[PDB]
């Protein structure tokens, strides 16, 4: 029954208990480490999110916000995705992407034995090597052997390290690169209530798109070309029509991406004051400036939609995770953990339990001054500020036409369809005045003293002056530029000036940093092991690592306060019950509205007739489980998991059984849109479609 984001090797040894709490499938049904399965009809999608392959011919669903980067990447104000969504009538209409990818996990063995024998045998007990991807790699194509991915294409291995580095996984990987999109909502649906309703429940949001993979005509890994054919899969989700009541069994599997469930009391102070307070403030700044410019300019809309949407969701989910760490007293439980191990390893004699907690105190300690640089640059510059990452002439190239192409290059990157040189100025103007209020001159990146030292405080003015005189200050200054390339012109460019001082600093800042992480990791791996010793291994999991996992709880609302509960169930009524024209967060497409008010809901509605929208589970999940496949107790898709509630956002640190709880979007609401909205028959006649027992 227990809550946590499960090992898939640990599936036998909760098998009975989640058998206790309503599985019905058969244990290998779901995973079987030696044949197909359930697994493997689940993809990690686009290196960040979770997805499921739902038909014969290779279609995959994820969430809304899953597939925003290329929903806005093929969006124009002609044919504005964004807005209106996008519904391929064929096949041949479904639209490739560039540098996508779509990923099953063919195999998973436990290797802990072979690393473990692999670490002892180089006789190095200070190295980092136990977790440094680049050696794991190595060790991994020991194991696999003979140029393993020549000779199985599309085929790859992969080692990764659990526990703080007391187990250790090998992973047989099979990644497409031809995936292609399908249909997707208009935002209004799959973005419902935008940032007003992230990380909340009630929740009425259709968070869903939809993408198909290509392969080549034997089913393998192939890159982008018009002879791909659809991939047919080992296996795919049939879809349950049967709903879902309340304390009905749900589980999920997916590739939770982080959690800190071992931190100690002291790296939870860290994460709040530094981490979580820094991209909390300097957000804010970015998101309020973008923002306004957002809603002046369909355009600017646009081109800043995904931009947009990634720096605000760690945001609000920064605000979330600092108010659980305050209200639900999450240091004092770390507090008291590292207490309890503590006092067990005095009464088993050994001090390096106690010493490994002292050990991390002490470094977080002192690299809290670097530490608060180094984020007060990362999220107000390096994220903050677009041309921070301004071409910087190499070496190489200054010392020389051919240069000259490289280096337009780099503008065409950075200068690229989406980038607004007048939104980057009023961005850099209240971002840098936050950074300049924070960091003492002293420690400012070395160009940026400029604004004290030549320009008198007027922040404005040094950035007006940075785009006013430099190479890179727009398309026209750079043409005059490639046309007679000096040298001594660019090499006192204001912006690669800036560009590369502020760049120095962060690698100076990290470079320094660095080596404070090595003593906390290893004191990690301590502190971890004594916990899965004095405690057993049956009822912990290690810390989410971007690896499939799955989770189980049952479909049941939660309340937030006293007097106050949220039900398990959304419906359609929500919706329309929050729409404001006026509004551009609730906003409602007329032809959702025009569905609701004529019940022409078919057969997704309840057998009640109300329209469901999205339910919520006592799921364990995390920020890399979007689009995961939610399954009822026969293993049939009920739904795709696609956020947290409020209280939810702590589960990172610690899950609390009265408030953890996945937002999932009805897999009924998913059709009734694609049915009903996108009007694309042809993609539920390719599913396998269950009926309930009622039709």
């Amino acid at each position: 029954m227990d809550e946590g984001m499960w090992l898939m090797q640990q599936l036998g040894r909760k098998y009975a208990q989640m058998k206790e709490r309503g599985l019905k499938m058969k244990e290998y049904d779901l995973y079987n480490p030696n044949g197909t399965s359930l697994k493997d009809a689940v993809v990690l999608f686009d290196g960040g999110c979770t997805g499921e392959v739902v038909s014969d011919r290779g279609l995959v669903l994820t969430n809304h916000h899953c597939g925003y980067d290329m929903i806005q990447a093929h969006s124009t104000l002609e044919h504005n995705y964004l807005e209106n969504g996008f519904w391929a009538m064929r096949e041949a209409d479904e639209l490739p992407n560039k540098d996508i990818s779509v990923v099953f996990i063919d195999k998973i063995e436990d290797v802990t034995d072979y690393v473990k024998k692999e670490l002892k045998a180089i006789k190095d007990p200070n190295s980092m090597d136990y977790l440094s991807p680049k050696y794991l790699q190595k060790l991994a194509d020991k194991k696999a052997g003979k140029n393993f991915s020549a000779k199985n294409p599309g085929l790859s291995v992969e080692i990764k390290a659990f526990y703080g580095g007391n187990l250790y996984l090998m992973f047989t990987k099979k990644t497409y690169t031809d995936v292609r999109l399908v249909g997707a909502p208009p935002s209004s649906i799959g973005k419902f209530g935008a940032d007003t309703d992230n990380w909340i429940w009630p929740r009425h949001t259709g968070d869903f798109s939809i993408f198909r993979i290509y392969a080549d005509k034997n089913g393998n890994p192939a890159p982008y070309s018009e002879d791909n054919v659809p991939l047919k899969p080992k296996r795919f989700f049939n879809i349950s029509l049967g709903g879902v009541q309340e304390n009905d069994y749900a589980m999920i599997m997916g590739f939770p991406g982080t959690t800190h469930r071992y931190f100690t009391a002291s790296e939870v102070d860290e994460w709040k004051s530094i981490d979580n307070d820094i991209r909390i403030r300097m957000r804010d700044i970015r998101q309020g400036v973008m923002l306004r410019e957002m809603l002046a300019d369909p355009q600017i809309k646009i081109m800043y939609s995904a931009k947009y949407a990634a720096s605000q969701n760690a945001y609000k989910r920064a605000i979330g995770a600092n108010w659980a760490i305050k209200t639900r007293g999450l240091r004092q439980n770390k507090q008291a953990m590292q207490d309890r191990l503590i006092a067990w390893g005095a009464k088993q004699g050994t001090p390096r339990y106690e010493e490994a907690v002292h050990e991390i105190d002490a470094t977080v300690a002192k690299r809290a001054d670097l530490r608060r640089r180094y984020w007060m640059i990362e999220e107000g510059i390096i994220r903050g500020i677009e041309f921070a990452r301004s071409p910087i002439p190499t070496e190489d190239e200054t010392k020389a036409k051919e240069a000259i192409d490289k280096i337009r290059t780099r503008y065409s990157k950075f200068a690229n369809k989406d980038y607004s040189a007048e939104v980057d100025k009023k961005v850099a103007v209240a971002m840098l005045t936050e950074y300049l209020k924070e960091i003492p001159y002293e420690n400012l990146p070395l160009h940026l003293r400029l604004v004290k030292d030549r320009f008198a405080g007027d922040v404005q003015a040094y950035v007006d002056d940075i785009f006013a005189r430099s190479v890179f200050g727009s398309e026209a200054q750079f043409d005059a530029f490639a046309a007679v390339p000096s040298v001594e012109k660019l090499a006192e460019d204001p912006m690669v000036l800036f560009a590369s001082s502020v760049f120095d600093e962060y690698r100076k800042l990290y470079n320094e940093l660095r080596p404070y992480d090595d003593p906390i990791l290893r004191a990690q791996r301590t502190y971890i092991a004594g916990l899965l010793e004095m405690d057993g291994d049956q009822d912990q999991f290690p810390d989410a690592n971007l690896t499939l996992r799955f989770t189980y709880g049952q479909v049941k609302g939660y309340s937030p306060r006293d007097n106050v509960y949220y039900g398990h169930q959304t419906t359609l009524d929500g919706v329309m019950e929050k729409e404001d024209p006026d509004n551009w967060e609730f906003v409602v497409d007329p032809k959702l509205k025009a569905v609701y008010e004529r019940k022409d809901f078919g057969r997704y509605a309840d057998r009640s007739g109300r329209m469901p929208v999205a339910f919520c589970a006592t799921t364990h999940t995390t920020g890399g489980n979007s689009g995961s496949p939610v399954m009822n107790a026969n293993g049939e898709l009920i739904g795709l998991n696609f956020d947290r509630n409020w209280e939810g956002v702590g589960g990172d640190i610690q899950y609390l059984a009265d408030y953890q709880r996945s937002i999932i979007v009805d897999i009924r609401y998913v059709l009734l849109v694609i049915d009903k909205v996108g009007g694309c028959q042809r993609l539920l006649d390719e599913m396998n479609i269950v009926p309930a027992h009622h039709h």
